[PDB]
This record gives C-alpha cells, sequence and structure tokens, in this order.
C-alpha cells in the first residue's frame, strides 16, 4: 500500500470494488479521514470519484463510486 499513492489507492481500491465507503478506503489505505477527503473531493471536482449518501441501519452514510454518472446515482439511490 505504501508504494501506492492515496490517489492510486483509492482509485484503485474503487477499480476493484464499483462503490466504497470512507472508512473502508480507511482501511484499505489507513489514511486520515480527512486527507483521504482532500483526494476524493480533488477527484470529484475532476468528476472522477462521485459521492451519495445512503441510509442504512438508521443511520445514513456516505459512500464513493468510481466513473459512475451522478445522475444514476441519484436515480439508484
Amino acid at each position: 500500500k505504501a508504494k501506492l499513492s492515496l490517489t492510486q489507492l483509492i482509485l484503485i481500491r474503487l477499480s476493484n470494488r464499483g462503490c466504497q465507503t470512507l472508512e473502508e478506503l480507511e482501511e484499505f489505505t489507513q489514511a486520515k479521514r480527512e486527507v483521504l477527503l482532500v483526494t476524493l473531493t480533488r477527484l470529484h471536482q475532476r468528476g472522477v470519484i462521485y459521492r451519495k449518501w445512503r441510509h442504512f441501519s438508521g443511520r445514513k452514510y456516505r459512500e464513493y463510486c468510481l466513473k459512475h454518472r451522478d445522475e444514476l446515482a441519484d436515480l439508484e439511490h
């Protein structure tokens, strides 16, 4: 993991699985949430990684999908 950047780690992780959570990316990278969010946000502005809230077990959690139309995210969720 250390050999790759946090950008590479997230993108490759989301390449393996279309959508992951911040907590799952946290465990994957072992990086800080804020630091990962910086990468996710900068990629989000580039239209690379998209975000959507999903209600689960009485609580809403935000998850991130790679190369997934935001419109489609709204339709699916």
